[PDB]
């Protein structure tokens, strides 16, 4: 799907997945369209991961626009059920948020893949 974009390549999503799961381990994250939103919004996130097989994609197309207008980097990753089990959780997950750490490897971490989201857009 063309308004997917970007699009994580394989190694990033693999990145990505991997670091959802250390900070949802640490309750550094946000499940589901409307915490996302609201995350951005209140600057609360250091960015956003999207769903590119959400059904429909127009359930979630406001995320990439109220991004663009907060500048938080986001990213499609090609599976809801994949963010899913990062996110700890069975059900798929169309969107989350990687929330804000405190000064510690976790934050370095996040902010880390933050810039790599962040040059996709450039």
């Amino acid at each position: 799907d063309p308004r997917a974009y970007p699009f994580a390549p394989a190694d990033l999503v693999v990145e990505i997945l991997d670091l959802v799961q250390q900070a949802s381990h640490y309750k550094q994250i946000k499940k589901g369209l409307n915490e996302v939103l609201k995350s951005m919004n209140r600057g609360l996130a250091e960015f956003v991961v999207l769903a590119a097989d959400t059904q429909p994609l127009e359930i979630l197309l406001s995320a990439p626009l109220v991004a663009e207008d907060k500048a938080v980097p986001y990213v499609f990753v090609p599976s809801k059920a994949a963010l899913g089990r990062a996110c700890g959780v069975s059900r798929p997950v169309i969107a989350c948020a990687v929330l804000r750490a405190d000064m510690s490897q976790l934050r370095n971490q996040i902010t880390a893949l933050r810039t790599k989201i962040e040059q996709l857009l450039l």
